[PDB]
């Protein structure tokens, strides 16, 4: 029903009143990471932070921080059974496959900083309310095609 156009349509007035604009974040397996990488490199310091970082050390960061802080990530992996904590922090590390809520809270807590999701029929939702870095600010497309990830920038 047409329903990509409608959520692009949504999305593209949500930002025109929140003052953002959008990125092209290219959609493949790696888009939470590097929208997350956009939004460092824009709104952090960048005399405290790491210039060589890029997407596969971000998805080493959230695979160990999940490692070292199981106990905050296990109800994220049940509802059927519940998937191996261990096993879905081997294959997200050494793959490209798309990264969800857990690596969001994840680098929100390892950056120290908050990080919203902007989605189309959905209050804005703040991982990490509470970091003192700056806010990484994102944006979640459900019918753009599965988990499409880009990056906001102001005005």
């Amino acid at each position: 029903p047409d329903l990509k156009k409608m959520e692009q349509e949504s999305i593209d007035q949500l930002c025109e009143l929140k003052k953002l604009k959008q990125f092209d974040i290219q959609p493949d397996g790696h888009s939470l990471f590097a929208s997350i990488l956009d939004q460092l490199k824009l709104r952090h310091d960048p005399k405290k932070l790491d210039q060589d970082m890029d997407v596969m050390k971000l998805r080493w960061l959230s695979c160990n921080y999940v490692q070292e802080h199981r106990d905050d990530f296990i109800p994220y992996l049940f509802d059927m059974k519940m998937k191996d904590i261990d096993e879905y922090t081997k294959e997200m590390e050494h793959t490209a496959q798309w990264g969800g809520e857990i690596e969001i809270l994840a680098l929100s807590h390892v950056f120290d900083c908050p990080i919203s999701i902007l989605m189309s029929g959905r209050p804005i939702q703040v991982y990490n309310e509470c970091g003192k870095n700056p806010e990484l600010k994102l944006v979640y497309y459900k019918h753009s095609y599965g988990e499409h990830y880009n990056s906001l920038h102001d005005s």
